[PDB]
């Protein structure tokens, strides 16, 4: 037996984002006791999935644990990535494949949100938290962001956590913002639940400036990014996919 890890990010065309994702995945390798480890990306950035998978095979891997670097569960985890996996794996029918889950609802990621809150330096006890995800038409995305909000609610003595979204599913973060123009003395933290900055993050920044014009007790944290606790959660995913102790991550054909 020879085990491999194939990390799969979604990929970016922004050079800085490519570099950050690649460096994160590279820094994961020293934490995994597996002799063959390759990084790959679905799109816009190579190594491609095909390249990384074939590299794993060429180095003698009998088992490949494919682990997607994804915060939430949507089309990429269910369709695009598995489709590329089946396309390349069809050529090596003797190689056993396991395929992991996105990070999703994990206590470590809640800790990442908590530390982003703490970084502001404002008391958070009995404060409101507004957790902004990108959003998706896939209901699993809203469900998981809500689960993270509930876990934060259980773990930190905040007043409440409001999951909301930039697009595709409700409630939209602008509706929450419009409802927060009051200023009732309650502090509101805005946590962008995103791996990278970019257009939508810039939009959040501008909208939070507008909101602060109405309600000065509003504080925007930096986006989650590749926080150390995000790394802990992702390493959990990697280890469970490689262990595959019950076969629950077996890469079975058919539509996901």
């Amino acid at each position: 037996m020879k085990q491999a890890i194939l990390y799969v990010g979604h990929g970016s065309r922004v050079k800085k984002a490519q570099q950050e994702a690649a460096a994160f995945l590279e820094g994961c390798k020293a934490h995994i006791s597996v002799p063959v480890q390759e990084i790959s990306f679905l799109e816009l950035q190579e190594p491609t999935i095909e390249t990384g998978f074939e590299a794993c095979v060429k180095q003698g891997a009998t088992h490949i644990a494919v682990v997607p670097l994804l915060l939430l569960t949507a089309a990429h985890a269910k369709h695009d990535i598995p489709e590329e996996i089946v396309r390349v794996a069809s050529r090596y029918p003797s190689v056993r494949i396991s395929y992991g889950k996105p990070i999703g609802i994990d206590e470590e990621v809640v800790k990442a949100v908590y530390h982003r809150m703490k970084d502001i330096g404002v008391p958070y006890e009995n404060a409101r938290v507004v957790l902004i995800g990108r959003g998706s038409s896939d209901p699993d995305v809203k469900r998981d962001v809500t689960g993270i909000a509930n876990l934060l609610q259980e773990m930190v003595p905040v007043k409440e956590v409001i999951p909301c979204f930039l697009t595709a599913c409700g409630p939209n973060y602008k509706e929450v913002f419009s409802e927060l123009e009051k200023d009732d003395g309650i502090t509101t933290f805005i946590v962008p639940y995103l791996l990278f900055t970019g257009m939508l993050m810039n939009e959040i920044e501008r909208e939070v400036q507008k909101l602060k014009a109405h309600n000065p007790n509003v504080y925007l944290s930096s986006y989650i990014g590749f926080h150390p606790h995000v790394k802990n959660a992702f390493l959990n995913r990697v280890r469970e996919t490689a262990a595959n102790s019950e076969g629950q991550f077996d890469f079975d054909g058919g539509s996901y």
